[PDB]
């Protein structure tokens, strides 16, 4: 069974080539999922890419406003009618025949149906079967691959409304809009491929200007991250591929850290990005500024980019995408999120790790370095890193640790792990002056600094 | 696809612009969500604010029942027959002809419609339904007269609409939500889909007011305001922060509510407005206990600088309660606000709407240039360890640890600046007593090993 | 009552033998499921296996798309007209005197039908189901010839079939799983009753490959194998047993991959085939860090000895992982496997599916006499307290834990084999370093207490 591409970010990998030929897939969905969207895409991207004509039949719906509702993602589909590309067939053998004519009268390729539910209205489960049956059949017999769209009244119940529509169709794709914690999550799944594979599970997809968005080297080469002692702790600064994690309580300076790695790029006139979800712009100037960063000169050299949002305003699908397309956009030498323990907040465990896994993946594809931010929900910050899960996929590992020594209040910084390179085992003290950090030495006469309450020895 | 703006706070901003111009946007709800309420205000901000021709389709409420309705609201019937302004329409084809009769009869733009569901107790089947609602929303797209369709609910969490139809028929869908947990019910607007442009996605914390519906979607100055105490200033490097938020944590009974008021005073008494907004005690005990420390809050009120605002954190929901604080601020117009507690406020409360509570209420704090003393009551001995179990101790600027200490068989207190963010500050954990005069912040432990577990032991 | 063996991998062992003779097997399972696959399977494994003549009933699909879409598993219709050996009936006593008549026309023993819910469109009540579907299965057990018929369900934990009264009407009821998890597909089989028979009950994990379904229901050698560490080797009393399970728990960045790394290397060092199974890093990262501990990975690849499979461990499910293992040790036929790490395998999977996968994989190692190398990240800096909370720990024969210790203010790493079964072993917990060559395991710490927890004190 050949597999025909739809051009779709993600959907390509996830179906292992594209939908069936000669076969009709079902898009089921509740309203607002993209069920009209796909279909059209499908389309559009058909005979914009493969000159490969196709037909649109649409029922409730003026040919007009698909068109114009097209016209958002910025696509010409009249300039496509204005050359007899693409067919808009306003909307029970009598469509069938017409479909069949309409086909033939290009030369077919895709179809779009969009939608056969709301053609059922006046038939009854096994009458929706008979008619839906003979439907599917009277498109096979031309060999036609058509996309048929489907209403769900539930995001986990039946997989139509009739619930007999999934067993004659011979591709079923599920469009998911789940509402967890006040947030809507888009999730597409391919529930089965008859006489192919294909990718089991649902996979977050976000809908954006550019239409669907489905989402399924190793050098020696080392960069600096600000400070010459945390390199010297490093053994030569971090690598220029890899992810560093500066873990720690509030107040420790992993914003600090963040601030002079951000600087190091725009220092060596390289661009940077940094992703702020805690502090704002107003905020991170002054504080910038406080520890002698002019961030306001760093913008103005076109070197550095602050994209500060509310982590808990858009979904974690969302925030991924907008950093690609930011990331896309300034190609950006290294970047920065503080923090990722914002983003996690009111979000699943599953939904979090596929993030990391993401922001991760696409980072080191790019050869971009990563200096993500993580506040610990725990004093002795050796236990928090131990019950992230994040912390195993991240390369390199900076805690920073509070130490109560002498009733004062006093701060630890120390390399955790470092992969594929030496780094300094020493839990190092270091204070924050008006310049930034000062690593000085490490407790020698202290027993169980892990704890953040030591005992003198 | 065009935006037409209906000046709802809040839906300006989660609609991207406003609703479709010539769509049809449903607005489904269970009873009592704000149905109505927000298909008049759609009409009514359209009127007076772009000379826009509005008109309301009645069918279970008369028209002089409206008027009334919205007269809770201070809106005038004076745009109805006295301006020809409105067109409320007292009740298939038949009445949508009159539609098409009365939109260019007054030029009509913006229209309302309440309830679509009523006028389908003829039939009982949804097909019946699908099809002449369909023909409905076709008819209007027509005319090209961008209006508001409002449809009924059973569930807060099932079917969009009473036929599961509706939805997959208009363009444009919102639901209104009145979701009850813990014997609170939570008001919450969402935007389902807007086809053929983009929107906010997920629910929306909202209130009903006196103003109708109230959606809840470069400064940094250096500059240095007092906290009321002399060392703390100190400790902090020359004081608070103007536009930041201070956290004050500690244990029950360790002096949370003694910082507040000096933080408050300091204000009036240096001529500036501040609020206070209790929820723990009552102004009653708060005047004994002020004056017990030498603070005279009466005298403060009789300035008209200080506004004390008592409430049960138990009554009603943190988005009523984040409409109070804005109001109480964007009437008294203070420097200054207090929180005691945020805690209080915490009590029976999902942990998703809080954070959007302080985020709402910092945001607006920091947005208005007003410096926030924010209390919260730790739930350990340990006070380190419950600013580290806190998803707004990382939110706030400042964070003013105090915390119990055991010594010589003697239960003292000691306070500590935690952090203070860009701003030197004093990272020694020194003791303080509390007098009839307010605290006295003493030297710290310099002989004392394992003070945050608030057990120390003598090194 | 006779068993007829399917040939199915994994259900000859879950029936107990296979399928009652001349008896009416019903399959039931969601859209997706794999009816249809197990339905041609049956038959497939049936003429090509014991010359067995079987006639496919067909009624949604036709033969060329049946016989089109059993070509992604490689099965040829030669055994159709070709042959004589399959009957493919293009689609109730007209169809039943059909397969009757068919029945003795190619003497046809096995029998398949899909789907017999569809033949009941005209119909919408249970009785009258009952009644059609009873006089389906008592005619063909006249005839004496055991079929499965195929069915479908609505919810995957709901009624057995549409109608619920056609698990009662057949004497084997079998149901086909798909339930979704934390946005993961498991494919789960189960055998409900077997009429006069035995058989296992509850569900068990199958996957759909290019094999079709794969079902998922005395050596011991005192052979020593190298681990690739010289001083680990003497402290397990010789390096570790042939046929035995390692698992090196510790803390993120204690030295588990350096192990792995040394353990497979040490294989391809005696010319011996292993396998590498990433979850965390990808081949380039593991190439460079191997490297810098003096390691060609890509040299062992070169040899055809070292083979490294990374994938995503959020992807997949553990029976679809499982699978892979599987597939990919039958393949290349390692001397010893690697699996980096069962934690990355852990995450967001239910604690029941993980103990079935790691007695599958334990089990598959254990039966081809390979060594694995199972590595776990503790989730607590003890690393003693993650191997008692542990229910693969106990499964596995040695354990090597590495752990942190906090020594002079300097983050130091320990190792120590916390067991060795059926094995003298080094009981004492010695400090190691990582250099450009390996590890270097010293000695252990003789002058101190309380080394367990990671914070030790100097006795
Ligand atoms: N430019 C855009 N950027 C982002 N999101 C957009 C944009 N334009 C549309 N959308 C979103 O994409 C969704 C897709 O609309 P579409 O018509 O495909 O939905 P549908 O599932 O077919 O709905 P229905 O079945 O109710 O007709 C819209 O509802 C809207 O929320
Ligand atoms: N100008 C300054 N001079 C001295 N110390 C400073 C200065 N600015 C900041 N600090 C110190 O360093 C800290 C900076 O905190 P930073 O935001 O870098 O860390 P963080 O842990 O990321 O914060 P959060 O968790 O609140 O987001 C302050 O809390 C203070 O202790
Ligand atoms: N002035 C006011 N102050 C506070 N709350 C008010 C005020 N006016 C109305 N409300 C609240 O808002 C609601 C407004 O009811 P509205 O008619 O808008 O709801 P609806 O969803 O249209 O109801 P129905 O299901 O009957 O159509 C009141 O029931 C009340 O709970
Ligand atoms: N007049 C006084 N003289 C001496 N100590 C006093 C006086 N008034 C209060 N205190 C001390 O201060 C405590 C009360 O301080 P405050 O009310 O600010 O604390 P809090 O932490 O806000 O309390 P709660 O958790 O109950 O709201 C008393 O329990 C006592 O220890
Ligand atoms: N070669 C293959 N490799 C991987 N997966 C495959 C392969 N062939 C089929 N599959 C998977 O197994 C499924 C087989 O579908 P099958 O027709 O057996 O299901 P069914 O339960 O009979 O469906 P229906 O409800 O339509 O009768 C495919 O949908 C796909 O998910
Ligand atoms: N070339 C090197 N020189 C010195 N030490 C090194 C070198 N490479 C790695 N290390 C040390 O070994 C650690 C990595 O070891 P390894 O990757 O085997 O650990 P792990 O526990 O599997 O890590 P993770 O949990 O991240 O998968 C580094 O953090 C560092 O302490
Ligand atoms: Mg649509
Ligand atoms: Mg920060
Ligand atoms: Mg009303
Ligand atoms: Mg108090
Ligand atoms: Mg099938
Ligand atoms: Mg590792």
């Amino acid at each position: 069974i050949a597999k025909m591409r739809t051009m779709i970010e993600g959907f390509d990998d996830i179906s292992h080539g594209g939908l069936p030929i000669g076969r009709s897939t079902l898009v089921s969905g509740t309203s607002g999922t993209g069920k009209t969207l796909f279909s059209i895409q499908f389309l559009y991207n058909g005979i914009i890419e493969f000159d490969e004509p196709g037909v649109f039949v649409t029922f409730e719906e003026t040919p007009q406003d698909i068109i114009k509702n097209a016209r958002s993602f910025g696509w010409d589909l009249a300039k496509l009618v204005d050359e007899g590309k693409l067919f808009i067939l306003d909307a029970l053998s009598a469509l069938i025949e017409r479909i069949n004519y309409a086909i033939q009268k290009y030369r077919a390729r895709r179809v779009s149906i969009d939608s056969v539910t709301s053609v059922f209205q006046q038939y009854a489960s096994s009458v929706v079967r008979r008619e839906l049956f003979r439907l599917v059949a009277r498109l096979k017999q031309i060999g036609a691959t058509t996309v048929m769209t489907t209403e769900r009244i539930e995001e986990y119940g039946p997989i139509a409304r009739y619930g007999v529509e999934e067993f004659v169709s011979d591709n079923v794709v599920i469009l998911r809009n789940v509402l967890e914690g006040e947030r809507r999550r888009r999730t597409l799944e391919i529930l089965k491929l008859r006489g192919t594979s294909h990718m089991k599970g649902e996979y977050p997809f976000t809908i954006t200007d550019h239409g669907i968005n489905i989402f399924p080297r190793s050098s020696n080469v080392r960069v600096s991250s600000g400070v010459v002692r945390l390199d010297e702790m490093c053994g030569g600064g971090f690598f220029k591929d890899s992810i560093i994690l500066a873990t720690g309580a509030t107040g420790t300076g992993k914003t600090l850290l963040v601030s002079r790695f951000v600087e190091n790029a725009c220092a060596n006139k390289e661009r940077a990005i940094l992703f702020a979800y805690e502090e704002s712009r107003a905020q991170l100037l002054r504080n910038a500024y406080s520890w002698g960063m002019d961030f306001e000169e760093m913008e103005r050299q076109n070197l550095l980019k602050i994209v500060c949002a509310y982590p808990e305003s858009a979904g974690l699908e969302d925030h991924l995408q907008i950093i690609k397309s930011e990331i896309n956009d300034f190609k950006p030498a290294r970047i920065a999120i503080d923090s990722l323990s914002a983003l996690a907040r009111g979000v699943s465990n599953n939904a979090f790790r596929q993030f990391v896994i993401g922001v991760t993946g696409y980072a080191k594809q790019e050869e971009i370095t990563g200096l993500f931010t993580n506040t610990s929900d725990q004093f002795m910050g050796a236990h928090s890193i131990t019950d992230s899960h994040i912390s195993v996929i991240t390369d390199t590992i900076i805690l920073l640790q509070y130490v109560e020594i002498r009733g004062e209040m006093s701060r630890a910084i120390n390399v955790f792990k470092m992969r594929g390179s030496w780094h300094d085992k020493a839990i190092r003290e270091f204070m924050i002056s008006d310049k930034g950090p000062d690593i000085k030495d490490s407790f020698r006469n202290f027993e169980r600094i892990i704890s953040g309450s030591p005992t003198r020895i």
